[PDB]
DNA sequence: GGCGACCCGGCGCCCGCTACGGAGTCAACTACGGGTAGGGGGTATCGGGCAACGCGGCACTGAACACCGTTGTCATGTGCCTTG
């Protein structure tokens, strides 16, 4: 969807809208995903707790990696999301 | 419903200096790709060492004059002897 709008070819004002509506949901349905992998970075962040990085800011790190490893995962692989994350987190 | 205790946090300090011990720390991996950094190779540019000239002090050139200084020199003046 925003694929499509990013074109400069027109299009239609409603189904631009609705493009924009659908990406939205998108969005939404990220974020969702984030905060239940949140748990899962802050496991691996306890994993190397205590060497000299502050608990936090390790679950920091591993939650900027979480968000890349979204941002580079889909369904193609037939496997859970939890396998792939844990190696970018 | 402001007083009221009380409660609690929250804080704040806690004489002076010397002089007086040591020390030192548990949890991935590899592949790529670049960029720099070093190496030697070779090259243009700057710096240090010798030959030709110029001075400069003095030195010789004494040669040619000068400065006293000396014994050359002397035509011309005292002293004794002979004659008016």
């Amino acid at each position: 969807a925003e694929d499509k709008l990013a074109n400069s070819d027109k299009l239609a004002p409603k189904l631009k809208r609705e493009l924009e509506i659908i990406a939205e949901d998108g969005r939404r349905a990220k974020n969702h995903l984030l905060e239940a992998n949140l748990r899962l970075v802050v496991s691996l962040a306890k994993r190397y707790t205590g060497r000299g990085m502050l608990f936090l800011d390790l679950i920091q790190e591993g939650n900027l990696g979480l968000i890349r490893a979204v941002e580079k995962f889909d369904y193609t692989k037939g496997y859970k999301f939890s396998t792939y994350a844990t190696w970018w987190i």
